[PDB]
């Protein structure tokens, strides 16, 4: 599923991401935009042989099981395919875990490089939230 911007903002806000670990909703929308282009089905291979999955490009190195990342963990206790669903519940639950485990949203390289230090609440401007 490719979300609209406000459509994703509203879903993220319902699952409790607005201000989660102090990151305003616009941060999460911005991250999704640049990580996945709002596409739940996005996948991208990494140099170490892991893959990033879903709307927030969650890594098989640590967070989910994809069956081809030998030696990896599955800290969200899910198949990586669960992160590609039209229902973002699993991605959101796993992202909460990720953002809590030390480096905050710097875990998302596109957020660091394209959202951090920008006017991120522009990403929710116009939305009826």
């Amino acid at each position: 599923k490719v979300f609209g911007r406000c459509e994703l903002a509203a879903a993220m806000k319902r699952h409790g991401l607005d201000n989660y670990r102090g990151y305003s909703l616009g941060n999460w929308v911005c991250a999704a935009k640049f990580e996945s282009n709002f596409n739940t089905q996005a996948t991208n291979r990494n140099t170490d042989g892991s893959t990033d999955y879903g709307i927030l490009q969650i890594n098989s190195r640590w967070w989910c099981n994809d069956g081809r990342t030998p030696g990896s963990r599955n800290l969200c206790n899910i198949p990586c395919s669960a992160l590609l669903s039209s229902d973002i519940t699993a991605s959101v639950n796993c992202a909460k875990k990720i953002v809590s485990d030390g480096n905050g949203m710097n875990a998302w390289v596109a957020w660091r490089n394209r959202c951090k230090g920008t006017d991120v609440q522009a990403w929710i401007r116009g939305c009826r939230l």
